[PDB]
């Protein structure tokens, strides 16, 4: 018959197509729900038992159709600090419910806090060294009363856990520092300060199970936050520097199926690792199918080797 | 020539008595700093160094001394709902500084939600089978919402995450179970429920390292909450069922060096797993002094297989 995957991500991705036609375990064919974590709410029991509750509104057709996924793909964000970006407590129930995924929800769950994050990238830096991890230096303040302690201007401080530019400022004096500082009072939670490199390009290695894939990204709206506003991206070669960055990262929190690493290339020619993302990476370049269709493989692999009738 | 141990406890606990004279690393000696969470404040960089201050009302309202500890052993909770109950933020900065400690920062990070930790225990559950592990059955509620899933009466709800009774009712009917249900919506987190069982005792099986001890309160107050007022403890004979249990769980999240398993003995003479402690179980009954030593072994052993000289 056919198996339940449920995937979380946005409209503009036709995953039901993805996955058209395609079989597991030899004749099982694939049921894909699609849905925001906006949209999805569960209930799950001690026992094995759950079900997830979709709401959508298509073509004016409000949707509230029940049902109970054997697998899920992650692709959204399941935390920030902006209003209505909180859903942990939904990855908490998918665990409770015991359901297998991609990314684990181990690793989502512990996604949830970029300093969390960093943690593990600075003990990889511990463990093979600038040469090969450059690691940009980054400074963790607990909260805003640590923020006493003056980093090396300039900086880019980003405050707490948000995405797509949101709680990121370019700090570029002392007196503008303790300004921000005094903000960070109000957001009442982590910020980090790291310094703020004079770039040529962004830099972006990725890794979908096997397949790796190195992009550039350049601005041209004047900007330093090189995303939103508009920019010339293109694909560069891969080298076995670029691998040994993503193959590291997605060794953390058991393992990532689908990761990213985050750097700046400096004009003194120096690279600066500084983030590393995880299966909520969005897809990016000219070869987007393509990376569609190696998730598609991914999934139907991960569903062979952990489903079963 | 010495290391520093921080020490998370309340001031009653005289760890710097426990390691007085205590050697690691053959030759080196142990200064202790101990502080409650409330106290405490540092700062970590990715190149590798860190300072933590401790601000404790001595020698005046407020003095600040500074150190930069080797290891950590935490013995609080590091997360509450009830206000100024949050130091997520103080582990993921140790975590940062790369800290060594007891529990692992890892595990301690991941039982800062109980549904989580429960998640784990369900797993556990599914492993073993009833007979062995007992897990009492429990309905996960991610929000409000999903509670118009009704359970069968009485339960125990249980809202968010909390400590020592707090945020815990009997409900008996679905009257009362939809009031407190729309008080989960001003809480707005999640809220768990799970059948209220009539109890001779409450059982508490601890491990720290490889000494075990089981405990037994019996409540002589009346309510059903047997951790109020005045109630029955005693240390009682281990058995192999029990073992199982605190093994069992002692194997989450990379393991835990310090942990408990609670659960309650029915008047049906059964046994109900309900939740697992972690390095933050308060220490009980009256061999204190006796764990305070095994503790102390711990911390002494990981100090020797962790650091450096
Ligand atoms: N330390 C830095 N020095 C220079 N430029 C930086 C630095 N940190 C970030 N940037 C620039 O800002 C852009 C966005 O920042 P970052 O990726 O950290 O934020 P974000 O909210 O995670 O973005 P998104 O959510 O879109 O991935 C980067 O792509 C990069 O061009
Ligand atoms: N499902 C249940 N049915 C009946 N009694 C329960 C149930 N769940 C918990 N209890 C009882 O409620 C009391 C409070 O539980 P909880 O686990 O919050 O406290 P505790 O850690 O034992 O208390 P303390 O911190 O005082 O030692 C306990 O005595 C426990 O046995």
């Amino acid at each position: 018959k056919a198996k339940v995957l449920l995937v979380v991500d946005e409209p503009h991705t036709d995953w039901a197509k993805c996955f058209r036609g395609k079989k597991i375990l030899g004749d099982y064919d694939i049921k894909v729900e699609q849905a925001e974590f906006s949209e999805l709410n569960l209930v799950a029991h001690a026992d094995g038992t759950y079900a997830v509750d979709m709401q959508v509104l298509r073509n004016g057709t409000k949707v509230v159709r029940s049902f109970r996924p054997d697998f899920v793909l992650i692709r959204q964000h399941a935390f920030g600090m902006a209003e209505n970006e909180d859903f942990r407590h939904l990855v908490i129930g998918m665990q409770y419910a015991g359901l297998p995924s991609i990314n684990s929800l181990e690793s989502i769950y512990n996604f949830c806090d970029k300093p969390w994050v960093f943690a593990q990238m600075v003990a990889i830096f511990k463990t093979l060294g600038g040469e090969k991890f450059p690691l940009i230096e980054q400074t963790y303040y607990p909260n805003h009363r640590e923020m006493l302690t003056l980093p090396t201007f300039p900086v880019v401080v980003k405050i707490g856990h948000a995405h797509s530019g949101m709680g990121k400022v370019k700090v570029e004096n002392h007196y503008d520092f303790q300004d921000i500082a005094s903000v960070v009072a109000l957001t009442q939670t982590y910020a980090t300060a790291e310094p703020f490199i004079d770039a040529k390009y962004d830099i972006r290695v990725q890794k979908i199970g096997n397949n790796y894939k190195a992009y550039m990204r350049t601005s041209i709206s004047g900007n330093w936050k090189t995303n939103t506003g508009s920019a010339m991206l293109e694909q560069i070669a891969m080298s076995d520097r670029y691998k040994l960055w993503v193959d590291a990262c997605s060794e953390m929190f058991g393992g990532l199926d689908i990761c990213a690493v985050k750097a700046v290339h400096g004009k003194d020619g120096k690279d600066y690792i500084f983030e590393v993302m995880d299966c909520s990476m969005p897809l990016i370049g000219e070869h987007q199918v393509e990376d569609r269709q190696l998730i598609t493989d991914l999934v139907i692999s991960k569903m062979n080797q952990l489903l079963s009738r």
